[PDB]
């Protein structure tokens, strides 16, 4: 029940530590002391990424699955972040959803 507050490109998020370390992701690396992380005076963990889909990322780490968006752009936007945070399961789902739109 240890909590964490993240500032993802101006997007403010509150989440638990277990969620951030529940899967083998780059976020798990941050909150286990394997990579240098920057924090402001407010105690917010700063991340230089768009937080547009970050809530969706947290849902995947938390629940293990999430309903994906419909448009090819948003799937692309989500896929980009899933790749940045190294969330293997979500990247695959986004890839399958994208190839399904290509058919056709
Ligand atoms: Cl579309």
């Amino acid at each position: 029940s240890k909590y964490v507050k993240l500032n993802v490109g101006g997007s403010l998020h509150y989440t638990t530590l277990r969620t951030l370390t529940g899967q083998d992701t780059m976020l798990k690396a941050m909150f286990s002391g394997r990579v240098e992380v920057l924090t402001d005076a407010g105690g917010w963990v700063l991340i230089d990424r768009s937080g547009r889909h970050f809530g969706t990322i947290l849902n995947y780490l938390r629940d293990g699955s999430v309903p994906l968006p419909e448009s090819t752009r948003e799937l692309g936007e989500l896929l980009g972040e899933a790749r940045y945070y190294l969330v293997q399961g979500l990247i695959e789902d986004c890839q399958l959803a994208l190839q399904q739109k290509r058919e056709t």
